[PDB]
């Protein structure tokens, strides 16, 4: 169902914001990301985790532009859901599929980083709600659950 794969979306937002931070340390810190809530082989910790491993590509097609628009725009808390919303909506606009809802995560990742390192602490609760609620709104909710829900993204290996 939709809002089960929306609340199951907080731990696996959580798990790629780790092993995405992880990875890119074993390859700018943010201690907020490491000291996240904390289980790596649990369902959703695993599919974080295999989101992390399988979007290394995708996101070197996204990364660079993320930051560019990231620069300019200077998100502060009260415009980040404007901003959030806008980068988001244009990751969908001809197609939903699993590299897309990969980007999406990397945006939230970004967007999690730049704030923290202009001086914004406590963030990622925000970046959280910002991503379950656009999925919610824009139908990637229910695409994933279509599709069998997250643990479907277990199988992408």
């Amino acid at each position: 169902s939709e809002e089960q794969v929306a609340q199951d979306t907080e731990e696996v937002f959580r798990s790629y914001v780790f092993y995405r931070h992880q990875q890119e340390q074993e390859a700018p810190a943010d201690p907020e990301m490491v000291t996240l809530p904390l289980q790596p082989s649990s369902t959703m910790g695993q599919v974080g985790r295999q989101l992390a491993i399988i979007g290394d590509d995708i996101n070197r097609r996204y990364d660079s532009e993320f930051q560019t628009m990231l620069q300019h725009l200077q998100p502060t808390a009260e415009n980040a859901y404007e901003y959030f919303t806008k980068i988001a909506t244009s990751l969908f606009e001809s197609g939903i599929n699993w590299g897309r809802v990969v980007a999406l995560l990397g945006f939230g990742y970004r967007l999690a980083l730049h704030v923290y390192q202009h001086g914004l602490t406590g963030f990622l609760g925000q970046v959280t709600r910002f991503v379950v609620d656009f999925m919610l709104h824009h139908c990637i909710a229910r695409w994933i659950a279509q599709r069998g829900g997250w643990v479907a993204a277990l199988n992408l290996g």
